[PDB]
Parts: structure tokens; sequence; C-alpha cells
């Protein structure tokens, strides 16, 4: 039997109207002892609220169960410990894992907004290119859009730690010449814990 | 029942260039203190190859002693897709662990290499970035590095490749420069390796 704790989705934990949760997955349960105890922990205190879902067999004969803490949106921003701990018959003792917010002093990121190579232009599509640095920690959203609407034909490279000991990434956007051409303005939207509302955008045109 | 292998490819600058020495390696970790002898085999395309060589053990913090073997292979071997295999032979071991390994298969194809100065936004900053956009690239194997009137520079971060929906690859690369550095206007330069690029290797240079 081994247990994953998997946390909240960056957006999650940033806009109040969504609901961030930690997950506790247990797999290789036995048929043999199939009961699962849980308990969780909030900076080491026993927290009551979570709502695990009954255990559910996989194919290869073993059960996977499922809990699943809602986690307040400022207790997870103000760095707070979760703990799931694990109990079932066929361990020598419960497993314990901890998730919480990467530690370290928040950091504000730039975003910096970047248009197609001179060279680039002879192509058919064209690459509209979002620089977000300077970040901390590395939970983040990146989003495109033009005119209020989603452009959805984007890339957006996972966080790089950088020489500072904050982290980079860059979002690739790419469209049709002509659009580009048009026209036309599209919007980099960034959302993490160190900018204000949590949210920023940057708009690129000719 | 006991240890397991892992067993990691080549740096794809040593396969590019016919002057390094690209190398197939194998890191066996949680070793035996009772049987704690282990050997290797080591095929190339079905084919046992002895020109291999075994780094004698390491040491470890926790117990149990690493046990590598180092082959050496050709470039060529490499770029044509042979499989390299990594075969164990560990007596406290149910049977000989196997692993294999060789070059992602597609037609490669030619990264496309842009250049792109700071934003304005950032030009108030004692510090800027130089972006260099590696595009359209296939496999994923690929170098890229930053230098000015031929001398290296160390201030860069690459990106990892992302599959784009092309089933190509793409990467930034991203060089950090004095503001005054690029205002006084001098030339840097984002240099490329790749399979697919004419004698391996293309440069684009980047100024105002
Ligand atoms: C039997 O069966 C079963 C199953 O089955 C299945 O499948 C197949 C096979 C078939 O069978 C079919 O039929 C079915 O389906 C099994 O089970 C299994 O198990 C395994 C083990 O073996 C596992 O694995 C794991 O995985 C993970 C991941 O996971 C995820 O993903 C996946 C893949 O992709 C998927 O699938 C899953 O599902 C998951 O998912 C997830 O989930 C979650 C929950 O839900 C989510 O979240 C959520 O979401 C929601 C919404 O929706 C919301 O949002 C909420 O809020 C949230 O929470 C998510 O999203 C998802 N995702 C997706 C979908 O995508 C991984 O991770 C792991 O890995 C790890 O571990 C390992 C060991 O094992 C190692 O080696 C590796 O390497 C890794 O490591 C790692 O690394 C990393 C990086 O970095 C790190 O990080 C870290 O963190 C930490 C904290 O803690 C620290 O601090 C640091 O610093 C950092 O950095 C980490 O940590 C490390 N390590 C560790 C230890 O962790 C693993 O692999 C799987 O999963 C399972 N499955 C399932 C399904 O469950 C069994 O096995 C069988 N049997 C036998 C006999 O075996
Ligand atoms: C007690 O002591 C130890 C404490 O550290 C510890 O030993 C560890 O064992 C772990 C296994 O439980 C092991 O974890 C693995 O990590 C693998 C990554 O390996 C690199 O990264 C590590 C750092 O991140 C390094 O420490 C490793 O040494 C290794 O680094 C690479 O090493 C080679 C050396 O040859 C090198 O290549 C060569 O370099 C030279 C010159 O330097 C030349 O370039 C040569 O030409 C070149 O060949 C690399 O450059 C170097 N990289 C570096 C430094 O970054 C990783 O492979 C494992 O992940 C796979 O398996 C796990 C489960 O086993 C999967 O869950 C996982 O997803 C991966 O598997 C996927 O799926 C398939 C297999 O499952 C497979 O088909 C795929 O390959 C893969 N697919 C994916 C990912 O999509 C695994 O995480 C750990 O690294 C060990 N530590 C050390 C120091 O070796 C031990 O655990 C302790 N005892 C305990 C806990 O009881």
């Amino acid at each position: 039997p081994s247990v994953f704790l998997f946390p909240p989705k960056p957006k999650d934990t940033l806009m109040i109207s969504r609901t961030p949760e930690v997950t506790c997955v247990v797999v290789d349960v036995s048929h043999e002892d199939p009961e699962v105890k849980f308990n969780w922990y909030v900076d080491g205190v026993e927290v009551h609220n979570a709502k695990t879902k009954p255990r559910e067999e996989q194919y290869n004969s073993t059960y996977r169960v499922v809990s699943v803490l809602t986690v307040l949106h400022q207790d997870w921003l103000n760095g707070k410990e979760y703990k799931c701990k694990v109990s079932n018959k066929a361990l020598p003792a419960p497993i314990e894992k901890t998730i919480s917010k990467a530690k370290g002093q928040p950091r504000e990121p730039q975003v910096y907004t970047l248009p197609p190579s001179r060279d680039e232009l002879t192509k058919n599509q064209v690459s509209l290119t979002c620089l977000v640095k300077g970040f901390y920690p590395s939970d983040i959203a990146v989003e495109w859009e033009s005119n209020g609407q989603p452009e959805n034909n984007y890339k957006t490279t996972p966080p790089v730690l950088d020489s500072d000991g904050s982290f980079f990434l860059y979002s690739k956007l790419t469209v049709d010449k002509s659009r580009w051409q048009q026209g036309n303005v599209f919007s980099c939207s960034v959302m993490h814990e160190a900018l204000h509302n949590h949210y920023t955008q940057k708009s690129l045109s000719l």
C-alpha cells in the first residue's frame, strides 16, 4: 500500500470563486486487509471535515481509495502544512505524507510580451511570446486571449529555476500570419499569488 | 526482488560532435550486502559487445553501494537508432534485470531558430532578457548555447523541450545581460545543435 498526496491547482487557490483541494490517494490496498483509515492534520492539528470516497476496485485486483480535504485559500497561501495519515492493517505503521506551498518569500512576476522574429514572417503561422519571469513560488497560471475570447492554440513551458532562485517560463501562442497583420490585439493573462488581485494581463499587436 | 536499474542515454551534444564521447550509462542503486557482486552484459541490436567499462563501486549514505558500467558509443550508431541493452546479472535477483534504449524514432526535423530582443517594458531594468526561440524540431535532443564576440556567455537558462501540437518540439532560451551591454549594442548569438541541421549547428545573432 502506497500513498500519494496532491496539492490544489494554482488557479483554485488564487480565486475565491473556486474550491481548492488536497487529494490523498492510497493504491495497492489488499482484498485481505481492505479497510483504510485516514486522518488529516493542518499544521499538525487534526481536522475532521475531509470527505472520503468509497473504495473502488481496480483491474489488477487492488483497491484505490481517495480522500479529499477542502483547503481554505488563505491557509494555503499562508503556508500551512497538510498531512494525510493512512492506516491499514497490512502496514508496519501508518504512512504519512505532507504537502504545502513551497517555502520562501513570494515574488511578483514580470510579464513581458514579444512579437515574432522578422525572419518568422515568411511562414503561414506566427509565434507570439509571453515571458513571465522572476516569480516565486512556481505555482502560476498563464492564458492567452484576443477580443475577450480565449485563444486555444498556445503551449506553455514548465517553470524553470533561474539563477536568482526565482522562476521563469515562456508561453507561446501560435496564430495565422493574417490574424497578426490584420490586426490585432492578443492578451497574455497571468495569475499568481504575488500579483494584485492575483491577475495581470499584457497585450500584443503589430 | 532486491535492487533496480536506471538506464540513461548520451547527452545530445556528445552525439552530434564527432570529437566528443557519447556514453550510455546504467546506475544500479540499492545494492547487496550479502551477495554484493554484480555483472553486466551489453548488447547493441542483439549483438553483444565487449568494449564497455564498469566503473568501480561507489559508496552511499543510507547503506547499499552503486555499480554503473558506462559504455561509449559510435556517433552514427546512436543517431541511426540502434538499441543499447544494459543486461544486468545479480545473484540475489530472481532473474537478470534488463533495460534497453535508443534515440526516439521518427523523421528528424530541422529546428527553426528565432531570436527576440527584450520587451520595451523591461528596458527600465538593470538587467535585460535576450530570447532564443527554437521550434519545429524533432527528436527533442538538442543543445542550445549563447556567445558574444566568440566568447561563451554563462548567464542563460534554457527551457526543457515541450511537445507542440505538430508532434514537433519547441523550447526557449533566456540570456540575461546588463542593460548597458545591450544599449552599447554588442552582438550576442544563440547557437543551436541538432541532428537535422547542416553540420549539426546553426547560429542566430541578436543586437539592436
Ligand atoms: C494496480 O492498478 C493501479 C492503477 O491502475 C490504473 O492504471 C493502469 C496501471 C491500469 O491498471 C488501469 O486500469 C488503471 O487506470 C496502480 O496504481 C498506481 O500506482 C502508482 C504507483 O505504482 C501511481 O504512480 C504515481 O503517479 C503519480 C502521478 O499520479 C497522477 O498522475 C497519474 C499519471 O499521470 C494519474 O494516472 C493518477 O491518477 C494521478 O493523477 C492525479 O490525481 C490527482 C488526484 O485526483 C489530481 O489532483 C487533483 O485533481 C483534482 C481535479 O481533477 C483537483 O485539482 C484536486 O485539487 C487535485 O488534488 C491530479 O490532477 C492528477 N493528475 C492527472 C490526471 O494528470 C506520480 O506522481 C508518482 O511519481 C512519483 O513517485 C514515484 C514513486 O512511485 C517516483 O519514482 C517518481 O519519480 C515520482 O517521484 C516524484 O517526483 C516529483 C517531481 O518533482 C516530486 O515532487 C515533489 O513533491 C514533494 C511533496 O511531497 C517534495 O516536497 C518535492 O520537493 C517536490 O519537488 C515527488 O515528490 C517525487 N516523489 C514522490 C514519492 O512523490 C507515482 O508514479 C499511480 O498514479 C497509481 N495509479 C492510479 C490510477 O492511481 C497500481 O500500482 C497497480 N498495481 C501494482 C501492483 O502496482
Ligand atoms: C538511498 O540513497 C539514494 C539517495 O539519493 C537513493 O538512490 C536513488 O534510487 C532512486 C530509485 O528509487 C532514484 O530515482 C530515480 O531517478 C531517476 C533520474 O535519474 C537521474 O536523476 C537523479 C537526480 O534527479 C540523479 O541522482 C540520478 O543519478 C540520475 O542522474 C543521471 O545520471 C546519469 C549518470 O549516468 C547521467 O547520464 C550520463 O551522464 C554522463 C556524465 O555525467 C554522460 O552524459 C553520459 O553520457 C550520460 O549517459 C545523467 O546526466 C544524470 N541526470 C541528472 C544528474 O540530472 C529516474 O530515472 C527514475 O524515474 C523513473 O523510474 C521511476 C520508478 O523507478 C518512475 O516512477 C519514473 O516515472 C521514471 O520511470 C518512467 O517510466 C519508466 C520506468 O518506470 C521508464 O520507461 C521511463 O524512463 C520513465 N518515464 C517517464 C519519467 O516519463 C527514478 O526517479 C534516485 O535517483 C537514486 N539516487 C541516486 C543518487 O542515484 C535511494 O533511494 C536511497 N534508498 C532508499 C530510498 O531506500
